[PDB]
């Protein structure tokens, strides 16, 4: 089998009550960017890219589908059912830009599913769960504000919270864990506090010397991994890296030599499917817990997310993110992803299980063959 | 789909023109273990594993079969066309005895390959090269006939030697090194020297200090990875592990931690090839070139070998190892593993592309329903 | 004063009688980017970015417009004459992109020189050279070849000659270095040898070790800089980084822990003069001696080059790499950057000295104000 | 344009209501040395340097004077718009002696400002504030006494305070830190603690270790850097250097080997504000906030300091200290440098926007030509 044709799409994602704030990146609505890939007997995959504004990560819509144009016109003609190989291809045609490859990669798998009468995560190993948890994530706000819907969210019944926070005085920020701490402790919540690289390490220690009897993870508090290799040994919470895992070598470092607990990882930070299983991988023979997520997206991005997920062993799964609760316009009415209970049903049909509307993208702003 | 049947067999191979001396282990004659799973549809899929002897490593034909018996009766019923899930109900079954684990993992993958209509290269990832390079390993022996040897099989066009030492003064291995070197040098040919466990501290030191102008690698040169990880810093060198390299989790130290250059790694070992692909794609991340080898046996393992073996990137393949050219009696003369001009041509057909002689393997010692 | 208009151009440039082959990428012609910035005054100044081709680093020509495209419309009214302001504000726009945000800081430093009527290289902390030392960089090729290609730059005055290796098997790098060795020792010409990330760790140990007589630095032998630590106490030649001195907090790690022995450093890499005068304030102060190059490129980033080269202390300068002998067409005629005799002789006008003829660019991709 | 006359000066500065005791140095009054930097032009520059007393840090008064003496005859003739290749003039007439160093190259500035008609801050970056934050720096006294004081600071409008101790048994300390913090919980205020090189590490680990509940900044508590790297991990309150932090050498082995979370940092000290300059990228690029300081002085170091005070990102600026509130006698009587509700109000006026009254002097010392 052949790809004959490479159509990018751009599609707009305004934030349902927006908007959603990050330490690192506000933002009111998101352009997602998605690629369909047919192949020469007709049959189509999807793929997904939505970086979660321009600040978070080295990644962009803009930047997404330029990525994208470069590498189109090389890979017409390669075999779709093979995505290691095909993963080679793309490196051989663009250095870096994990983001606009996971696209790529997810629009394979999706084919290949398709193609084989195969759910992706039968592709990736196997179904270990049916039903993937979630988590969710508040956005930075007020104490009292983000401690009430903390407790709202646990009712609602997501098995675990992560708290935002950064880009003021600290005392704020611990005054929020404390608060959270007060409604959500007795649940069996689990915890996490997420300093999305803006926390200087003298903020860092702080937080955790002050809350030894909160049990949050330190999720990504400072931007680099050698200031998070340089407060280790001084805090006693579990410390989780995010934006630092930027490809399979950092997860590497990281685990070989033991500088964090766990990740919160992004499908397409890492550079797809095939990157993701090996860390999936990495992190069960080390017993390190991690999420599936992505930065933003919807029904494309978020089956995916869900089908490594379904893969993961259940004592390691931190839970799968998706941004569905903020897009008001899912791109298949019938099978699109949903958060219910705070966890995910995965897609009974094959590859992603998800047949997106294309009349509600436009027309491609960009096509190969 | 589910498992129905799996039956276990036992299967004798005498070493043409032995004995094959190893510093850890000789042996004139070889027992391997076949496993065959059948599924509800009547389809079937081949597994094998095959210890060089009871003493190279912790792991023997009595002990594979004690295994087997031990995880079948608790695996009827499982899904076969799920390796991760299929490996972590074995795990709750049996903990360790990866070698004996890495039947039924070959044998899904086989089933799987069959059911999709797919080779199981490409249920790894993808066809990189449908010739593989492979190695001769020569046996321990006076060093100008290993060199008379060594040319011999330069000019049948292997493309790496493994020359074995140890076991004796380590001036005659120098010796061996030296004479072989001085036949094959500017053929383009790679080498390596594997002490098997065997050598001191002391003797692996002398050996490199003593030979810079040979371009070797030294394979497991001692017999932990703590002598290695010791003797490292003062060893020119690159240093290869082979016997250390027992789990994923060690491979992660050795790569997070930059303890080895390279691997020798055996498929029975790792546990089969679920876990042989995560090994793969921790090496690529970090340019650390490897084998995909096993200890011993027929066609079985030997297409299981080369299948992942042609997923990898070619310039970081040491090749596939395979015991065909010391075997009588393939299981399959039609498809067969063959080494021919020192490489081997991968299989065509879907599953491992092996369909064995069931009848040369006797009636199974143990069979579970 | 503030910034009126930003206008970004795509230009071609032909490699005279290509290709050039590194071995991360061969190419035949480079497609550069370049930065108009117009002050409220009617001043312009001049910025550039050109990656050498889409695989050697994670950069590529659609990927710098498009950064571009994204940063511009937030940086009308900033005030141009304010460089760590404006770097400050472009990462308020988007995260990493070096390469892009790097056309920018350089347009406004020209800008800042013309309208003070200072020199840029003065506006960075002083000239310490009228000329600069640059040196070659050859291409991968038959070992007889490049060794007679590096005697006729040497005889043509470069003090410094850099071997681009691998790619191929070592042994035939290892023949060329020595090759080159035989024809320019005695000459006081220094070396380096640039794997250019393609070296495993095997063969970076050989080189190394097989050749203690011959003086080369290797500059970036291995792909990731894990890889780089894990060798470097086993080489007892020094070490360079290159591609992995992605940024200043990498510089600092590498410094601070003593990684390396020198780097070659490129401009748009780095983010551009503000971060590349800190880079050369700590090489200075640890006496790692650098170049300061670009990807590739015309008179204007060769210029920007040649002004933070002109800035450092002699004894320190590894040289400054321009791509102007593999360039057809010169953006200035009378002011451009041109190689005599091996060495760079500084502009001597304001800001970057070089005047574009403008009309060469053809209209602007895009525009804004 | 070229330095025609150097003029060193001698002045007095008394402690209003003093003295003023750090734990290495009591101080009554102060002596201060100016220097007058005269270009051919006529144009002049004038920088400062004013040690706190001969026992803080390896510098004094006639020091000063003497290293001023063996410079200035060999800076005749010199380009003061160049203060990177000043330095190095400087360097090749005098090792060390940065404090010395630092007023020369604080006049070169003052004098490049006023040439080009810039602002010190806008030849080093760009100002990043108008408004920048100061703190409070308590001498030692008692408990109750310095508790009191603290509040009162507060209540002035001062952001942080710091809190010196030392030279006298602990529990003093820890119950004066534990009063102040009585006093400012609550109020937003940053705190640190000033052991001014006095503790040994086991009175600095008892400090740390009684008062995890309290948000210091542990600030140079041992004499070396060797004693604060070896108690660095057994303390969970973050640790600053100041007094350790002699030159960029030291910066970078401490940022890049994760020895501390943040610096007080002096002008003089580290050598003048080209230095300084490259400090605050370094700081920047790991988050590590910093101070910047000086040991003591009036208007023209005064100054400077808040010149590069101004180019720091706010987040990471822990404010400009100066010895003003001190000091009866300002240099300008119209736009000399004051404390404004804890805060400093960065100069209009081109160069350090400082012009200070000569008569106030007396005759210089020395005069070069
Ligand atoms: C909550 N998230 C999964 C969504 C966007 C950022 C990300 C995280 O930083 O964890
Ligand atoms: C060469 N071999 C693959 C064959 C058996 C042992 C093994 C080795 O030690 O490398
Ligand atoms: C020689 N160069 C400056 C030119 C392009 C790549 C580069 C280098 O790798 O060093
Ligand atoms: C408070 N100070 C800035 C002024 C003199 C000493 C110094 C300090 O040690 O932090
Ligand atoms: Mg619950
Ligand atoms: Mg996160
Ligand atoms: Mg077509
Ligand atoms: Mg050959
Ligand atoms: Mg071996
Ligand atoms: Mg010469
Ligand atoms: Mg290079
Ligand atoms: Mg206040
Ligand atoms: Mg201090
Ligand atoms: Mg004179």
């Amino acid at each position: 089998m052949k790809i004959a044709e490479i159509h990018v799409y751009a599609h707009d994602l305004p934030v349902k009550d927006g908007p959603y704030t990050i330490a690192s990146s506000t933002v009111w609505s998101l352009q997602t960017t998605l690629v369909k890939i047919v192949a020469d007997s007709g049959l189509a995959g999807w793929g997904e890219t939505c970086p979660v504004g321009p600040t978070y990560a080295p990644s962009h819509a803009l930047g997404a589908r330029a990525a994208l144009a470069e590498m189109a016109p090389g890979l017409i003609g390669a075999n779709p059912l093979q995505p290691l190989v095909l993963r080679r291809r793309m490196d051989g045609l663009l250095c870096g830009h994990n983001y606009a490859k996971a696209a790529i990669d997810i629009a394979a798998y999706d084919l290949m599913g398709k193609h084989y009468g195969v759910r992706v995560a039968d592709l990736l190993g196997g179904v270990a769960a049916e039903r993937v948890p979630s988590y969710y994530a508040t956005g930075i706000g007020q104490p009292d504000e983000i401690a009430r819907i903390a407790a709202e969210k646990v009712a609602e019944g997501f098995p675990r919270l992560q708290i935002k926070i950064g880009g003021r005085p600290v005392e704020i920020d611990i005054e929020t864990v404390r608060k959270v701490w007060e409604r959500i402790r007795g649940t069996g919540t689990r915890l996490a506090v997420d300093g999305n690289r803006s926390l200087p390490s003298r903020d860092a220690l702080r937080l955790s010397r002050e809350c030894p009897e909160i049990p949050f993870v330190l999720e990504q508090p400072c931007n680099t991994l050698e200031e998070i290799a340089a407060i280790r040994g001084r805090v006693q919470h579990g410390i989780y890296l995010d934006e630092s895992g930027e490809d399979l070598s950092t997860v590497i470092r990281a685990a070989g030599q033991g500088l964090c607990d766990g990740f919160g990882m992004k499908l397409t930070r890492i550079g797809g499917l095939q990157q993701m299983a090996a860390f999936r991988d990495i992190c069960e023979a080390r017993a390190l817990p991690h999420s599936c997520d992505d930065a933003w997206g919807g029904d494309i991005i978020a089956a995916a997310c869900t089908h490594i997920g379904a893969t993961v062993q259940p004592r390691l799964n931190e839970g799968v993110w998706v941004a569905q609760p903020y897009i008001a316009q899912p791109y298949d009415e019938e099978n699109g992803i949903r958060i219910a209970g705070g966890h995910i049903d995965l897609p009974k049909g094959p590859g992603l299980g998800i047949t997106p509307d294309e009349s509600l993208f436009g027309p491609p702003v960009a096509s190969f063959s």
